[PDB]
């Protein structure tokens, strides 16, 4: 097929958001664990809001997908174990996560909020370190 | 954490779309020139508009995905290539062809036309042949 | 005291109903799966509605309890398991479909759309084949 | 199937009920012959009146179901007489008398009225014999 | 400058009037007998109105043209008069069927009406044929 | 039979409190000495509404019996003395430190101060060390 960003709508790109490291990211686990902990009632009582909820709805749909898939994986067929495991989530787990914490992020500190965040996280890390201050700028309220 | 409905903000469950057979639902390929056809200005020059738009996104990228990951089984290690292809369409590739057939049928023919087509359809099936109406369940403006 | 027709407070007699063959019903199964598919939510927060749901209460409880008879015979005494199921829904069952398949079809398309129905179907029964509009009573919204 | 209860739209439960013994409620000839006295009229011209009256025919009607079938099974195969007529009874007849009871005693004495006699009964059984007066608190207008 | 769509004026695109198959549209003698039938007058006595006439007129033309390429090709050279006749229908000629059969649909039908039969041929051919209806698009006032 | 959480009535789930670590609540002698030092007045003394005081009473209560039924335990019968004391404060030890710790947080820093707190922990517990602020939260005016 052909390319698609699906952060067009909110207000960024997929590339725009790349600045950001591989390892900042927090695990998966945590991340379904905070969206579950505020945000469970909200998702079981749909009303109009952000496109947010469906977001993150479709997100926990097609990742319990690969948990399927990984466990019939293991299951039935001939690394037979681990190596499809470790393989889904370096190179597109790691999609899933940016989707996860642009969106739960987004909806607690706002909107707006984070996009500055990001623009000063991206001059914070190109400069050499020689220049650049030792802690990076966290972001809060 | 894994009971999340989707169509639930649109006003359906998913026993409810368990009316249809498995096997009427178009091909992929179908559903996706379909798309482009009449539906690609949309996705590519975003304003404020249904989660419709967003949901046909996250679906295309959750199948490209799995199109990449079957080409990498394929490609790289071991029914190498042609067991996980016929498993992941008959088993997870349906779930992306009820999204795309829902969304893309509600943005034509509306959200309010397309549930009174799904109830029309339960009865139809459910009837005896002896009395059921040859051949003439279709949606249409 | 045992000439009592129930459906004369919605308009309709027994004899009206008769139009219908007897294959015509759909099976239990199908009606049971549509009631808890599309009005489960009705029946467990009742309201001042009309007495359809409480028909459909007293038709579910007067099905589950022979089914609980049919299995105490299955399983306790002497045609022991077979001759009696066979028996209860040829003679009786009959009469609980006929109860759900009017209820539920009066609460979707109308107590005033559902009565015309009954009529278009007894005089297209009553047509010679020779003439008969071929394979078409339906009813939809 | 699940659980269902039809007293919650009058205002109890079906364990609500429950306090009261079971040799408590009077013989069902002597019920039919109470609803046949003084509602015999009004079973026949049905205006738009509370849900009593749909509830009484729907009970008369499963319940000659029963003796139907009661009939047949000592007319044609096999206890082969009365065994089933005294099981009937003893689980499930009660259930028919509960409505009955609960529909005739409703429309003679009003709504509320038997909601007190209910609460009262309920802790007149539970404290013990040496404290609670030998006459039980009967109802009456 | 060879990328160039005809029919975006009139809003549709090429790829849009794909869905029709191949071999539906009717024969060139039938076309040009039709539009000589009710429509010979227009593209004689011409005033402002829209380009649907000056579309027909090209079209006409740049068929007459071909026709005489190839009564001169058949009788002066050289497959010498079959070949050629033979594949310019097959290749070109099916063109100009596609402009003819818009335009004049177009103008009879009317311009709005004419774009719902696309889409609804769209949906009718790519259903499977286990739930096809039974042979039934047309086009109709 | 009865499943319910005592938090819901102030705004606040069961799991809620269940993301934060279980180490972080202190020991059990501390709460119960600082729930004596700033409310023995108030305990005692019957105040209107203020439902934390009632709910602490109740916790103070139910512990005592649980340590009276623990010392009955251990000096009467057959780890007679030491294996059920250190199941008891593994299994709903646990509980009764959640219980002090919420109400008396709540009462001196107000109940809506506390919720942030709960959320600002969680997540910050959920960044990777290396970008979280270097000093943890705390509670405080």
């Amino acid at each position: 097929y052909y390319d698609i960003d699906p952060y067009k709508e909110f207000g960024a790109s997929v590339e725009l958001l790349s600045f950001l490291p591989s390892d900042f990211f927090p695990s998966i686990r945590d991340l379904l664990d905070t969206a579950s902990a505020l945000y469970r009632e909200a998702l079981e009582s749909p009303e109009h809001c952000s496109p947010h909820h469906t977001a993150l709805r479709q997100a926990i749909l097609c990742w319990g997908e690969l948990m399927n898939l990984a466990t019939w994986v293991g299951s039935n067929l001939e690394g037979s174990r681990e190596l499809v495991v470790s393989y889904v989530n370096v190179n597109m787990g790691l999609k899933i996560r940016q989707l996860l914490w642009f969106h739960i992020s987004c909806l607690t500190f706002g909107r707006e909020t984070v996009l500055e965040y990001l623009v000063s996280f991206g001059v914070w890390i190109r400069t050499p370190p020689a220049y650049r201050p030792p802690n990076a700028p966290i972001l809060s309220t």
